[PDB]
């Protein structure tokens, strides 16, 4: 399979000019009425998840002949800072919609809403009906990869085959997730990338359409990506540290995780802390 | 009145069967899209409130020329283990609706919301206004039982006759409350009956209504039932031992009970675990 | 301008008295389907902000050519108990609206849901649209006071005019804040006007609206009011004692203050005690 | 054994009317706040609202007996949740207004609810704990031990001993852990308020305990549903469900009855909490 | 009592501008990290915020007096809410960052904030608490007790004494109470750091003790609105909102302000809680 | 410091199939049960998980070193999340179940996640702690020092003293500070059950003191990916991840794992807290 340019050095931004750019991101959030975050297995690989493009990824140990790390099981792992601040700022309306490439299950297992989700490479821990298009959200990885056979059937009133939601090489992407994940980046005047090297050609162009219109573009990044010269901001450091600085910034606390849990509808918003004066 | 068969031998499980039974319970709480509890008087006497047909029942005492006992007034009672579970179930969207034939109020003092309860036999705590059919959920019990008159007066802005709520012998099931406890039976695939004998001919057939189109039936009692024959599985147990091993086995917690509060509607469904893998 | 009746005596209801009214008044809220509060000046006093027609009150004090008294920044001024507990009426269903004459915003800033909220004149810390009518609740106060450019431009997708929200001596009530406060007056059966003098033209009379077609008004001021014989219930007390003792009869906790945070759409309601037997 | 000396069985219950009840419940409220030493006596009667019958009441295991009928239990001990009237008494400890708790009930809800054990003197035993006889270390397990009477469980001692494990349950000659006593006897004498919540005082030594406060000077309460031993002591008697009264009682008090988090331990009491100031007494 | 000396009276207010306020939080915050021992010395200005007018500003008791005019109160000493200052220095109690408490307001409101009684001199006495001219045991009431200059209230000792119980709140010939004296002198001799919050620092024995932490190298720290006895006496003077100033030094802190669960006495400071880490510092 | 001995760096991995590993850490849950004494030894393995590269792991530092690569780091030290390992063992303090913790970790999130630093070694220092050469005070900052081996960061001791701050990050030749060794030493001497979670024991003193538990009857537990050096001396080794180990210890225990405030500091263990009754074993 074409992978793509795998383990470019990374970029450290120093501190003075690190925060001034959180503090660019934060202007940003406040002055827009319309927000997506991207994300891709960067904002994994601090819950100890190692990405696909980095030194230590799984494509680039393949390259080197050596076996990518996993530091957890994906049913151990619990969601990184960056994962908890995405489902706060969704909770107080700063977070519109959500586009991820992650198969990892770590968004929908930190509570976020699936109904402002697009799981654009399907998730280890969900099977569909082959029949009826009916999701179970399971407890453990299901079993296959390659949108295959699981042997449990579907259980509604069915006896539908369920399959895996993982997309092989040559799959096309699921079109409700696509077209949600579309209109959301379209409809934005700013979109932001968190641990994606955007390099994958669907999942990696729908922050530029967020660009036509007069929308800003942010990326967030450790490595270059393929859109660099297309952001209005680039801030190279760990999402982490990036996040939390920008919570801290927006005068929102980063939740506890209560555990795995699923939530399929999005609840009311809560209150928000009021905007500063701008120019 | 014909008041049924009264103080039958009680059965105990064995715990090794007890927890085989509890574990499939949950299997079918999971496997189900659409669940209906219907409680009677034995969830109740755990608080305090003696039963009608058990060992120390009212009507059991009645015939040895018994007085039945009371350790707490209807004010003082707290909604038990099983109460409180059932709030859970509700808010996590494991509980569709909720069937009661108890009067005694713990159900809507323990905050389940009233818009998916059905109070088949009425609520010493609920007055109605003759006049606009307005429902009042009093702090103490209003006074009179059989629909007569309490001597307070409508608010509305009226001044019509505000009754009890609490059937005699010979009246008919409150037809908003029966419309919907027989619309939630007929249209589930699980009934789970809790701490009753099932002997009334309107409210202990409904959970029988689940069964037609290939619905099954759970009956967790210490006496026999009435239905016993027609059920899938049949727990002879403390339904709050019963009801505290299905919330571990579910990952949920037990909430606190705040204390006497009314809730009219139903808030929009909590995150609840992912669903074990099953067959 | 014409600036009304200034530094009267204050009125101080003795206890016993005082007790005997805040029972009147728990049974009136208890007795109604329709509560709107109206609050002025009165309510901050406790929060270091002084009123205009108090002792030591801005219009009082300059007669005397004195300044008036500020203990506090607009920006650090606490929400009184009496803002918190109408916070909590709002939650749990005893509150419909609440009109307030106040431009310190601390209704909002208390996390008051603005749906419910008619800024009858207006708020330090809003700007509005001149053009899309958009408004940005601030963090600080925005700077100019009478409807004058603040010098900062809409941000929507607009480069529009933001102005200040603080009407001046002749500017017309803002017609939607109004119109809502109108109706909701027009359709209560209990109108409780807390820390205002009600001399103020149109906010003023609002209260009288709810005495057509058979509604209670209730008035809790430390001096005599202009419509203090329209009156069912006076009460002269500090609205804080007042508040709490109220909160107390109704078996309701006063929430603590999270701090400065903006709720624009109510949140459905939350549960409450059942109401005592009246008469 | 079987001729054994049960006491006086199943009287009959009584109820002050309402009035009557909240001027009693006041009162209680008064002689707290104005007492510096309070020591609570706990029976049987605080667990009949937990599910749990009582001994001496109407449907009491002896009442039943006495009749040839038996007993009713609404839980297991496993099952058991703790009443209104244990949490509320968890709380009075955290805020210092209880010195010292001596109950003669053996259920383990007491333990149970969290409340500190290095003050409470369980007199008749708790049919959860084990103790070594060589350690004399005590196990309190998630379950019932198995046996009464002081008689060895199958379990040996795992502190590095391999002693034999025993249940606590005191027997009819059995005398009481000398422990307890010495505890309960010494809070009980240098108290200055005693009140006693569902028991009817007829058992020798820890029946007598609250008389003990009355010497030198000290209030005695009790709250029972029936007469007690010792009614003509008390300087109040409250004939209500001890429920209705612990829950005004607090509410008086200004204090909140806390949840209660599942079965939890405590060897040993932390540290006050805050607690509101006190009203003006004449 | 009419002849007594109230000091000066109405001085003008100061206010650092924005910049300079900033730049003196962030100062203060670095002296708090730099110490191991802050004591606190608060009067009537972290009161005015919680409707209760202060003596000396301008519209403080006397102040109005020397015009003519009456002072004027937002609320009663009972419906009174401790303010962001008052809660902001309970927890710094709480993570250890304070080390004593000082105050000469009668408010109450230290106290039903929950701040510790222990760690805390009330030098001018409280209108809340009652003290035994036998016992010396004392009060503390939900009600403001009375009385002022020590005279008996009409109640009782109920030690089990009978003893007469009176005010604490001292007149103008009455000395301060040796022991809260004793300690206030102490832990002010032995600070590396002392701040004063609302006072004006005019009173004899009280306004001094904050110079005695500038004897043997103590940086000394004075956040009031008016000009005070001992400006020059200062490392650092900050004009400005004692709740603006305090909330900014928790933020820089990273401490939270704990919300009021409403009147709450603690009489013994608890065990101490986590706190951030220190910045590097020079 | 060139020369120096790494020991054995890159060993395979071991995975304990599901069956095999449910019962270990059953059987794990079970001899935490039976102790009376239980120590922790940490090393570098609890904090992969939160983006730290370990040391002799197959991308850790020494092992990449070997092969001609770079560690990775995930985050910052500064940025960096205790694991649900760390948060685990706070709440084993707090409920009395972990009497001592020995880590080997320099990364300070064991402090960071609320740890008492009195029931805890860092044997080999802490990026974040400076002491002073003078005053042999330690100040914990929110940024790592800037220095390892023992030398001086530029900043100076700020008791009222102007001496030399230094970092805490041992050396190749350096001893181990003596305090932390003599407790860590004493506490596994005492203890009746050590677990190691992390760690490949192959330091001199550091991977030795679980072996001092064995000696006079105490069993080792042993949780590593990796064999380690005294594997043979176990009563129990599970080959898994830390993480899924200790949630399903804590389940077992029916304990929850504690949320993380942020970072926070406690020097002293505050008292203990309920927990649930033990199981009935054999
Ligand atoms: N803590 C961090 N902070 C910031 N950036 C980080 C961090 N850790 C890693 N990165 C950066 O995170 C980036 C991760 O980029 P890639 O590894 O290509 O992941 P994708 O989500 O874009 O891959 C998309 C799909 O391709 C796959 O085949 C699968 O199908 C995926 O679903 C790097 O550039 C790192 O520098
Ligand atoms: N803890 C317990 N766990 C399980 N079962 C229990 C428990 N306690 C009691 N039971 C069982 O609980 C069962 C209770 O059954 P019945 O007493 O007939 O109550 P109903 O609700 O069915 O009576 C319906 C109406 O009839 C009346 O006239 C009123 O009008 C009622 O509204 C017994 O079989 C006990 O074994
Ligand atoms: N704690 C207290 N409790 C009760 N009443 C209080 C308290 N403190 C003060 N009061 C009473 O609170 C009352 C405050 O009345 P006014 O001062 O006229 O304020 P408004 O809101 O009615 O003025 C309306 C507009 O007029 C202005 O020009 C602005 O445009 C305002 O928006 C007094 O009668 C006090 O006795
Ligand atoms: N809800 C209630 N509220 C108040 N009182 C109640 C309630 N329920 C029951 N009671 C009263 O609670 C009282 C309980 O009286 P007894 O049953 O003798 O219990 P003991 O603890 O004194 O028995 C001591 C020993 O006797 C044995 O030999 C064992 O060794 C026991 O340990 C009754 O008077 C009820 O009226
Ligand atoms: N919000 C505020 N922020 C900061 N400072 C303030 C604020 N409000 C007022 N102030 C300042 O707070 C200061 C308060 O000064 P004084 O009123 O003399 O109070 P004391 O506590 O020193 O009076 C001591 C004794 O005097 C009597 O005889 C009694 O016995 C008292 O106990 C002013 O300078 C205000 O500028
Ligand atoms: N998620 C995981 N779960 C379990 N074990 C793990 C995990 N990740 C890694 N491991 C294991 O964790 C183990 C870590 O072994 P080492 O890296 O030698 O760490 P030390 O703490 O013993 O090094 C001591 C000193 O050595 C230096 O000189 C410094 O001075 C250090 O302080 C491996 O065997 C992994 O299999
Ligand atoms: O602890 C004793 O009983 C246990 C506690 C208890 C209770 O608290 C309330 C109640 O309604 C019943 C009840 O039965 C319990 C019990 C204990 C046993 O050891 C036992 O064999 C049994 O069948 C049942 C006990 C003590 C005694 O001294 C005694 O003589 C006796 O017969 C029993
Ligand atoms: O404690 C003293 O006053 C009380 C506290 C207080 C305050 O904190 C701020 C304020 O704005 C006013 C204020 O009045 C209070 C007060 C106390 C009384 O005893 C009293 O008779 C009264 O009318 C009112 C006091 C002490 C004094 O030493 C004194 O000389 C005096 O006149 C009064
Ligand atoms: O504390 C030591 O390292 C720090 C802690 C640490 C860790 O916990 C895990 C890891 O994957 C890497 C790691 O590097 C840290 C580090 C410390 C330094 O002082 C340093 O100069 C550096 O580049 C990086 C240390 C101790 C040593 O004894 C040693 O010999 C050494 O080379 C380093
Ligand atoms: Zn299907
Ligand atoms: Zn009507
Ligand atoms: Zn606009
Ligand atoms: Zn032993
Ligand atoms: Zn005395
Ligand atoms: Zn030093």
């Amino acid at each position: 399979a074409d992978k793509g340019k795998c383990g470019l050095p990374e970029i450290f931004d120093p501190p003075e000019e690190l925060e001034r750019k959180v503090w660019e991101l934060a202007r940003l959030v406040w002055q827009s009425s319309s927000v997506v975050f991207h994300t891709g297995a960067g904002i994994s690989t601090a819950s100890g998840i190692p990405d696909f493009r980095g030194p230590h990824g799984v494509w680039t140990m393949e390259e080197r002949g050596l076996a990518p790390k996993f530091d957890t099981t994906f049913e151990s792992a619990r969601p990184t800072q960056t994962h908890m601040a995405l489902v706060q700022l969704e909770r107080v309306g700063l977070l519109r919609f959500l586009v991820s490439q992650n198969v990892d299950g770590l968004h929908v297992r930190s509570g976020f809403p699936r109904d402002k989700l697009a799981e654009l490479h399907g998730n280890m821990f969900v099977e569909e009906c082959a029949k009826c298009k009916t999701q179970y959200v399971r407890d453990t990885v299901v079993g296959t990869m390659g949108l295959k056979a699981t042997g449990r059937l579907c259980t509604v009133a069915c006896r539908g085959e369920l399959r895996d939601t993982i997309l092989d090489w040559e799959d096309s992407l699921p079109d409700r997730d696509l077209a949600l994940a579309d209109e959301a980046s379209r409809n934005a005047d700013l979109s932001i990338t968190l641990g994606t090297s955007l390099q994958i050609r669907p999942s990696g162009n729908l922050p530029l359409a967020t660009k036509r219109r007069g929308g800003r573009l942010v990326i967030v990044n450790l490595q270059p990506t393929k859109h660099d010269r297309h952001a209005d901001l680039r801030i190279h450091g760990y999402v982490d540290e990036v996040m939390t600085r920008l919570m801290k910034h927006l005068g929102l606390e980063i939740p506890a995780w209560d555990g795995p849990r699923v939530l399929e509808r999005a609840l009311p918003p809560l209150p928000r802390p009021p905007t500063p004066k701008l120019e």
